[PDB]
């Protein structure tokens, strides 16, 4: 049957009817909904064929030209290429729209809005770890563009049959350390620890800083990943301070500009590309409510609030949430001031409300998890909090994939 | 691992598998194509008869007489009754424990660590409107006891073959009339502008303000539903002020102590009991955040910020997000000052978390809906967030139905 999906605020109502056009499993089944689960529960040629196929229909219709010669001819080199190859290539123009596509479909993100904005870098002509690190280079480079941050995307060669795979080890391409201590405590960033230890026995040298940032460990097929020191120059960090409260520069903390995930897997007509690191920009709940007050990451609403001089000792103060709302009013004004690239959460929902209209009449619909949509502080305050959202998997997609060791 | 939901908790590292999910003998809304769990609404003797065996297997497993004779002599009687008349009654013991129980199996409702504890005021020999708001004012008595609020359910009578049903048309038993304006707005609470003019089609005398209680309309079996003024001493309400910014006060700003839910159906072994109404006490954002601050309800966000000096024309000043924090604050102070019962959103999940590892032990789960159990200001901050949850149907349970006009 075909979902029904109203909005609480507006009284509203649509249809998804592209949720019909899923040809996938979500982790949930009539007994029992598991949509909060953040890992779904279970991570031939025909098969290839089929996927390869409606994904050059997909291309052609998106260029008015479906039934043209020039799309039976495609169709025709696919076949005859996953007949006796049991495999293909993507022609250049493809990649770049199954890129684009898998953006567009990606139902956590609430930056989709710009979808139809995004660098494709083609580095499918790789073939060594020195080679990868050229490109991240240049990727990092023409992103960060001193700060007016653009949206991108590098992708390595294919996954093939006969041998391992490009990997980029770290989650992203710029992380801070995270130093375990004897004492269980950890210096830096608690996320990163596993990746830190990595780093440290393929030879870095370690720092002792709260926001050391690390190396690459870039793997080529079947070879030990090499490790390369990213050039200070290149990672643009901006320090955090507050509009008002003059002890905020003194916590000394900071963050960097650029978020660039490298641990996805980039899934297009049924061909999967390892290594394809994608980048745009902040929205500063990330940094200031997730990755600076979420209790295993920085976790410092506690000094925060003390600072503040607020009363620590009973909930009811709400200490946590006036600290948390001054550390995002730092992140917005200390990356305004730097003149880098940052959207707050009231921006960034009222984009994704429109996003959401501009696909219902393109699409007749759009995959949407409403858990990872709505932000972390302040959910009811924005329009989204007040949407119904169906999620479902579509194709182009970005997946996650096991780490590399 | 285990066949059955694996559960994570993403703070602490730990993993659960929930078996209760098993009980589940009833579908939720979502298939493998697709996760509708943001969706708000959820669209024979034989029949009957296996779910009150059901259900009287439920009863004597938790008396722990499971197979003894006093089991098998109720679960014949059962059938002999249903066999002659097409139904059954329940003994005054079953009623209590499925009360408790309909509790303790929302998935919506975040209270549930004081499941054990409700009062369960059986009003099943009422016969006419009068006396179902006779036992309404002495469960208000009773639940309010002047500040030091008690969970309490009153039990009306069952939905019987042929005969109408007992229902209270009102939402809630404390409501504020909602006056649709000339102009278009309301004055009052805009959720209430539809039992507000049934109230006034059935003869109520409507006043004008922003906060004027709502009569309760009671319709026994077959009859039209009556009118009766709740006699406001019986009503307590709380006067709002903030702790710091004398202004505020100012604002004429209330709230009434007893949230008292009046339009559910609870469903016992089969059993439908139309009234049903019970009442526990406040979370504060309820009224802080929701009721006061929802664009759709009383809408005071912006009348606050601009009392507070804020930057209302930019986003990024946050300005939402401090006047809410300031709303909240005010509504737990003012609530303490007057020494009514009510919890914070951080007291409120962390008792939760504690309920989950309870029910584990006890059950091997509990359904919970994550949308609706954290708290909508400052998410994240609470421990309920970083827990996946499974959400599912068992029964007793409360259920929506159709309203009576
Ligand atoms: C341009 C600015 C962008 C913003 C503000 C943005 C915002 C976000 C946010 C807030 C999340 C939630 C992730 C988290 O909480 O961990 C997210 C998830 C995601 N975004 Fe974006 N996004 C942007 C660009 C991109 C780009 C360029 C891509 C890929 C081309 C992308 C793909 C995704 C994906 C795949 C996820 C899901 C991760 C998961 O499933 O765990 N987004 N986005
Ligand atoms: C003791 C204090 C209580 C607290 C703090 C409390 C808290 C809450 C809250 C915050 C919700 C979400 C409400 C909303 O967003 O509209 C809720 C839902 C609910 N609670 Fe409670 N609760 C309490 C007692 C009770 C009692 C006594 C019952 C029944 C005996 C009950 C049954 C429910 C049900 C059935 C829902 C779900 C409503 C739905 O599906 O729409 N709770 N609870
Ligand atoms: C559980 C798990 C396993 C594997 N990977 C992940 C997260 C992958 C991820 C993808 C997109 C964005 C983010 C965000 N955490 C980082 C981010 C990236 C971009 C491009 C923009 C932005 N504003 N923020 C993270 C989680
Ligand atoms: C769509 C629809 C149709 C019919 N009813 C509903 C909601 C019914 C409801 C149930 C429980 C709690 C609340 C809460 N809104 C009110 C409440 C009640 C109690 C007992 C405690 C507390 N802290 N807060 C509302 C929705
Ligand atoms: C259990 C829950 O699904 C999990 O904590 C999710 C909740 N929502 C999220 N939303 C976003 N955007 N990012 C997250 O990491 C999470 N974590
Ligand atoms: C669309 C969404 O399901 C809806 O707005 C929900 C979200 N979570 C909520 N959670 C609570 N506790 N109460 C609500 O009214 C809602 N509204
Ligand atoms: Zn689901």
């Amino acid at each position: 049957k075909f979902p029904r999906v109203k909005n609480w605020e507006l009284g509203s109502i649509t249809y998804d009817t592209l949720c019909a056009q899923s040809q996938q499993d979500g982790p949930c089944t009539p007994r029992r909904c598991l949509g909060s689960l953040v890992l779904p529960r279970k991570l031939p040629a025909e098969q290839l064929l089929s996927q390869a196929r409606d994904f050059i229909n997909q291309y052609y219709s998106s260029i008015k030209r479906s039934g043209s010669q020039a799309h039976e001819e495609r169709l025709q080199e696919v076949e005859a290429e996953v007949a006796s190859t049991g495999t293909y290539h993507l022609r250049e123009s493809e990649l770049v729209f199954g890129a684009k596509q898998a953006w567009r479909n990606a139902p956590r993100c609430v930056g989709r809005i710009q979808w139809g904005k995004l660098q494709v870098f083609d580095a499918r002509d790789c073939s060594s770890a020195q080679e990868m690190f050229t490109y991240i280079c240049n990727h990092i480079k023409y992103a960060t563009n001193r700060g007016n941050l653009r949206s991108a995307i590098t992708v390595f060669p294919q996954r093939a049959p006969g041998r391992g795979d490009f990997r980029i080890w770290n989650s992203q391409l710029v992380r801070y350390a995270g130093y375990r201590q004897q004492d269980g405590s950890v210096r830096g960033d608690p996320a990163n620890v596993e990746i830190t230890e990595l780093c440290i026995q393929h030879g870095w040298t370690p720092g002792n800083g709260r926001f050391d940032v690390l190396p690459l460990l870039l793997q080529a097929p079947d070879e030990a990943p090499e490790l390369f020191v990213l050039p200070p120059e290149l990672v643009l960090e901006v320090p955090l301070e507050h509009p008002t409260l003059e002890w905020f520069a003194a916590l000394g903390l900071r963050w960097y500009a650029l978020p660039a995930v490298s641990n996805m897997l980039l899934e297009i007509g049924g061909l999967e590309f390892s290594a394809a690191p994608f980048s745009g920009w902040y929205m500063s709940t990330e940094i200031g409510t997730r990755n600076l007050c979420d209790p295993h990451r920085y976790n410092i609403l506690e000094d925060v609030a003390v600072c503040m001089d607020l009363d620590t000792r009973t909930t009811s103060s709400l200490w946590k949430d006036k600290a948390a709302v001054e550390i995002n009013l730092a992140v917005l004004h200390s990356f305004q001031l730097a003149k880098v690239t940052i959207v707050d959460h009231h921006a960034a929902t009222v984009s994704f409300m429109k996003h959401l209209d501009n696909e219902q009449k393109a699409r007749g619909g759009c995959p949407a998890d409403w858990a990872w949509i709505v932000p972390p502080i302040s959910g009811s305050l924005t329009p989204v909090f007040h949407q119904e959202m169906v999620n479902y998997i579509l194709s182009p997609a970005f997946r996650y994939q096991p780490d590399p060791w």
